[PDB]
């Protein structure tokens, strides 16, 4: 029963932990887009 325990446990946990890396990697990549696109028009801002 013990083992049973532990095994429902560490299944539920390593899914809820590769789901929330996923997450914070596309939101890493989101953040490099959004800073990759802004560094643009910084001449053109400052200029104007």
């Amino acid at each position: 029963e013990l083992s049973a325990t532990a095994q429902e446990i560490i299944k539920s946990q390593a899914i809820a932990t590769k789901k929330i890396i996923s997450d914070y990697h596309q939101q890493f990549r989101y953040k490099l887009q959004d800073f990759s696109d802004q560094l643009s028009d910084y001449y053109e801002k400052f200029i104007a």
